């Protein structure tokens, strides 16, 4: 996995 | 990712 | 690849 931006 | 059967 | 420059 989880890693927005 | 791995998640087998 | 990830290089998210900013």
């Amino acid at each position: 996995x989880y890693s927005p931006t």
